[PDB]
């Protein structure tokens, strides 16, 4: 089977037969497209298993090998005798790699080989498990110059015994919600925010609180652990030409860490998983800073530009949001905190979406996510048909904890 | 069967009904999603069904469904297309089809509008100046001194697809492109072939930047002719800027007037090869897709340079920030010679409205979310955080392929 994707900005045309290997369903059929939807045994784990085993020994270029087939066969008893098995060091990196490597809606995997792997599956406290976070934190910060990483923690067994991290990042600002009616700090996290107060937490009840880390292990009730101040790194937000911005009182973390998804590797799960790279700017100046939803800043910075806030078709809401990403993309560069802005990170996917084409066969990619929020049409992306299907190893949603947990 | 909608800024959820009578297919399976593609002679027998379809639908509008008068049409029709292996349309049902084949329209953001609709039979049209004066006359009346009214002209349905009638222009009016020896490109990149084809059969290029090109039309099947717009019903705009008076030193204008005339009408079963639609423009169009694209007129360097900022590294965003100025621009030239457009906030919100309305009138509402939210300013609009169901309901209008790629000349 090839299908055909074309740039219309380039004319480039590329043949996609990766697709072919495509297991799990999109939420879309025929007569109907989902594209902009959020979200759409032993037995079942040995094929599974089978499938990974053979991707992985594909790769190092052993495909049939005895060492292959050994490995197929010790895995196939294992889950025989323990109804699930163990991956190896090997294995687990290039799983965990890989299921970046298939994230269609991450437009910076031009990086995807460059991980760091942290092996946390000897876990077995959340004490634990914040020494292990508190590491990768450290690791990945790197005083400003950051460096990609991810910390697994133990596997799925009977879903009884998960290990989670109830955060949604491993750092965020804390949302509150006053009785005036409006919300101070993160709206987006409300509800985080009040089951940590309602743990214990003792809220600073500030605009910019960050959050506390609340991590269950084994399928124990969540603790409460306060990340070294030391180890948040954060960005003060300045104009290069508007000297009252830095009285707007915006300041952001440095490290982006997603730690609420699920990894998928030969049919394993690791419902905890957290990992960090960095940031796009628009993600922050964009999405965090103007989202209406969100720290809804437009208003403000608006207003302090002086700008004719009476009619739309000022553009004074344009004007603004690109003065706010000029700000953020420049105290960060000026902190030497790594950042990228959408004109390189879409490039960059470009480039890596044409290499992924020709060694791989394809390109796994969400448009209605990798196009940046801004600017849309000028960034290369824009101009790129793609392709969406889901590939294994994999990064998954799940739900909260804290609508599922058995207290 | 019921789909929910989210619209992740207000929470607010919508059930989709009307996908339920959805025909044709997306060009997506369970296995891939392709919604990001820019696009992925009939029997009798096929026909009637069809028709029946169509003719149901019109008559369950206007509340008569079932009645006399809707049975005996359809008996009409029957009979008619068992003999003539084709059928009339009713005025009342092509005028019912065009403002349907709109309102199907899933790329389209400006829907709210489409029963506000002028309809123009030019079906009793037989020539290729018969078209021409049918034409100016929908540009005409569309135009309005500046103060646009929706419109659209219906020529002959197809046949036997060797009569067909086309107008090989993709809008009424654009702006000429020409390549030339120094391998750069002259107006607009995007016409340089369609301007080719024009001096190729007659025309003689002014070659200048915005030359508005020559009609050419074909009618019955016969080989495409040409003319000339009447100037005076060419209405066009300068863009200079609201505080940058070097802005008009870039010598930029644009037609007022956006007017498809490429694609192909679909109603009960008929098809309309020539068809030409227009209404008005979205900021947008002109300020970032015409005048940004890297394929277009691209001016960014220009725009910026003459703004002077930071253009040694993209970190400064110096494009972003020229982008927005450039689309102030077109909006206020528009806005000061009264010429009716719309920015890409009103227009959204008007669409997140009229969408919502739709899905409480008629349970739904097919939308592409990749071709409605805008090329800039994206998640500043509320389409952005709007949920989306994207599937194809008739009347509608398809593409079809160009025609200096099919014609048979004579
Ligand atoms: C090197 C720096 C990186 C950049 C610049 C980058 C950028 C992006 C961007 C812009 C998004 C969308 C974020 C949003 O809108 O919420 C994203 C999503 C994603 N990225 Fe990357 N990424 C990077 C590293 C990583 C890493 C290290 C992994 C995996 C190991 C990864 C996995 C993902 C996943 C799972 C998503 C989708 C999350 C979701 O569905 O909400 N990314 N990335
Ligand atoms: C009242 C003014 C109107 C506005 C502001 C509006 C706006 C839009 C915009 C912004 C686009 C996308 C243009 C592009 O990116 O190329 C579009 C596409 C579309 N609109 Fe409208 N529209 C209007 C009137 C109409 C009318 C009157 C019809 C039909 C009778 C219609 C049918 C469609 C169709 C068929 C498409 C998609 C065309 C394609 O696929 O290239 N629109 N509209
Ligand atoms: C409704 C729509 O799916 C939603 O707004 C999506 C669109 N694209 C996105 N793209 C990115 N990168 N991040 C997001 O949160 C979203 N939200
Ligand atoms: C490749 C991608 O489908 C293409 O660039 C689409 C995206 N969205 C669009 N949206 C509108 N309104 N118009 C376009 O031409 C496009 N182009
Ligand atoms: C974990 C690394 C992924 N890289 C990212 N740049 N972002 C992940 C999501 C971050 C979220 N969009 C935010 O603004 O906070
Ligand atoms: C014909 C009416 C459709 N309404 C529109 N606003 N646009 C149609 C497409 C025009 C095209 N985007 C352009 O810039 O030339
Ligand atoms: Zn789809």
């Amino acid at each position: 089977r090839f299908l055909k994707v074309k740039n219309w900005e380039t004319d480039v045309v590329l043949t996609d037969t990766l697709h072919l290997k495509s297991t799990l369903e999109t939420g879309c059929t025929e007569h109907i497209c989902m594209g902009s939807i959020m979200l759409p045994t032993k037995d079942q784990l040995f094929p599974l298993a089978k499938e990974f085993l053979d991707q992985y020994y594909s790769s190092i270029k052993r495909f049939g090998s005895k060492a292959h087939m050994d490995r197929l066969e010790e895995v196939n008893k294992e889950i025989e005798s323990t109804s699930t098995y163990q991956l190896k060091d090997t294995e687990l990196i290039y799983g965990a790699k890989h299921a970046w490597r298939n994230a269609s809606r991450c437009v910076g995997r031009i990086q995807w080989s460059k991980l760091q792997v942290f092996d946390a599956r000897d876990c077995t406290t959340a004490h634990g498990m914040f020494n292990y976070i508190c590491n990768h934190v450290k690791y990945a910060t790197n005083k400003g110059n950051l460096r990609s990483a991810i910390t697994i923690f133990p596997q799925r067994t009977d879903g009884k015994h998960d290990f989670r991290v109830w955060n949604s990042q491993l750092i965020r600002y804390a949302g509150y919600k006053q009785p005036d009616g409006s919300t101070l700090g993160d709206p987006a996290n409300v509800q985080f925010t009040e089951i940590c107060i309602q743990q214990g937490w003792k809220a600073p009840r500030g605009r910019f609180d960050v959050l506390p880390l609340l991590l269950q292990a084994n399928g124990n009730d969540p603790e409460l652990f306060q990340i070294p101040p030391e180890l948040v790194l954060e960005v003060p937000i300045r104009h290069p030409k508007f000297d009252w911005f830095k009285d707007l009182g915006l300041k952001w973390y440095g490290l982006p860490a997603v730690s609420n998804m699920l990894l998928e590797i030969g049919g394993l799960e690791f419902s905890a998983c957290p990992f960090s790279g960095w940031y796009m700017g628009t993600e922050i100046g964009v999405r965090d800073y103007c989202d209406n939803s969100r720290y809804n800043i437009l208003e403000e910075v608006a207003k302090k530009m002086d700008l004719d806030m009476r009619k739309t078709s000022s553009l004074w809401k344009d004007q603004a949001l690109v003065e706010i990403n000029i700000a953020v993309l420049y105290s960060f560069q000026s902190d030497k905190v790594t950042i990228v802005d959408h004109h390189s990170a879409t490039e960059s996917f470009i480039k890596h979406m044409e290499n992924e084409y020709r060694c791989r066969g394809g390109c796994p990619a969400d448009w209605v996510w990798i196009v940046p929020p801004m600017s849309g049409s000028i960034t290369p992306v824009f101009h790129q048909e793609m392709l969406n299907y889901r590939l294994t190893p994999s990064f998954e949603y799940q739900p909260d904890p804290w609508n599922t947990h058995v207290w």
